[PDB]
């Protein structure tokens, strides 16, 4: 399939060069698989979503996103012109309140959530979570990401946007998710995105357009961006069968285009996220 007149992100990931603006893909589409977007929540009802994202969880007194961040990044993943995985089945997990804040104890009993909760969910092709989220260093929040990619569940995690090194950052630091750093448009390393030897994989993450609340849309920056570019991506492979959600990063690392960014630090892969569709 083709999708013309892409954002710039989408057309970057089914492509060895910087620079087109067609979206290719296999209509699968991530049909049969499920991305929780753990975030400030989801507006469901956004016409991009198409009756495939719903609310399954808050901690606060609304389910809504009254903020944007997660229905930008639930976009990126699966919205039908912004997403990734345009048939993917999205859940929504609000742990970050309608100023983007949420305290550790909550994100974490947000991921242990996600690790039961896709028992009760029809997701035949596999399971990812999207954590467009991140503070400093906790080995609490860290091993909650943990026991959720060891439940079976694909965890693409942001790096940060400190220009440092994410080993100080968590859930970024924990070793066994997928640690996302932001590029831009011409595959330089975002101005602000962190690095180090825990990344596994860049994504695009300057100048975003996706969905925002109020059935808009908007283009934002971050390595929040990124991250669901490869859940996204992540969910489509599985539903091709290609991988697992064991090894799905891997599988998204070993497939990369490689050595294509600049300014990427001595010792940080230069690795860009890459479908690999024909």
């Amino acid at each position: 399939a083709a999708q013309t007149n892409a954002p710039w992100g989408l057309a970057r990931i089914s492509s060895t060069s910087p620079g087109t603006s067609t979206y290719y893909y296999d209509e699968s589409a991530g049909q049969g698989s499920c991305v929780y977007v753990i975030d400030t929540g989801i507006e469901a009802s956004h016409p991009e979503f198409e009756g495939r994202a719903q609310m399954v969880k808050t901690y606060y007194y609304s389910s809504r996103d009254g903020n944007g961040h997660g229905t930008h990044c639930a976009g990126t993943v699966g919205s039908r012109t912004y997403g990734v995985a345009k048939k993917t089945q999205l859940f929504g997990v609000k742990v970050l309140d309608d100023n983007g804040s949420g305290q550790y104890s909550t994100i974490i009993a947000g991921m242990d959530f996600v690790a039961s909760d896709k028992n009760n969910r029809n997701c035949p092709k596999g399971v990812v979570a999207s954590l467009s989220l991140g503070g400093g260093y906790s080995s609490s929040v860290n091993s909650a990401a943990a026991r959720l990619q060891s439940s079976g569940v694909m965890v693409a995690v942001a790096a940060g946007n400190n220009n440092a090194d994410a080993r100080n950052y968590s859930p970024a630091s924990e070793p066994s998710v997928c640690t996302v750093g932001a590029s831009d448009r011409y595959d330089r390393r975002s101005s602000f995105s962190n690095y180090g030897s825990v990344l596994d994989i860049f994504g695009p993450g300057t100048d975003i357009l996706s969905t925002w609340i109020g059935g808009s849309t908007r283009s934002i920056s971050g390595t929040s961006m990124a991250t669901p570019h490869v859940a996204g991506l992540a969910a489509y492979l599985m539903t091709l069968g290609k991988t697992t959600a064991a090894s799905a990063c891997r599988y998204i690392a070993d497939t990369a285009n490689k050595g294509d960014l600049s300014n990427i630090p001595f010792g940080t892969v230069n690795l860009l996220a890459y479908n690999n569709y024909q």
